């Protein structure tokens, strides 16, 4: 565990499935402030998280991320194809 900075970085949504949450709606945020496998295991449930974990709240790249940029896409709508997000 935190290697580069999360587990596999997985803060990447598709802008279809836990934004649409049509496809699921349940698995994605699943009662935990989502964050999935970042840099602690638990999910950000109750380990002792730091906030700045993510080291790049300023940047996505088409990410679609969660926690960092929650505010807006900044990056689906004029960067990568997420979905219904253009």
């Amino acid at each position: 565990l935190d290697p580069v900075d999360p587990n596999i970085e997985p803060w990447n949504h598709p802008g279809s499935q836990p934004k649409t949450a049509s496809n699921r709606a349940h698995a994605k945020k699943s009662a935990y402030h989502s964050q999935v496998a970042f840099i602690t295991k638990g999910l950000g449930i109750s380990y002792g998280r730091k906030k700045r974990r993510q080291r790049r709240r300023p940047s996505q790249g088409g990410q679609t991320h969660q926690d960092p940029i929650p505010k807006q896409p900044s990056s689906q709508p004029r960067g990568d194809p997420t979905g219904p997000k253009e």
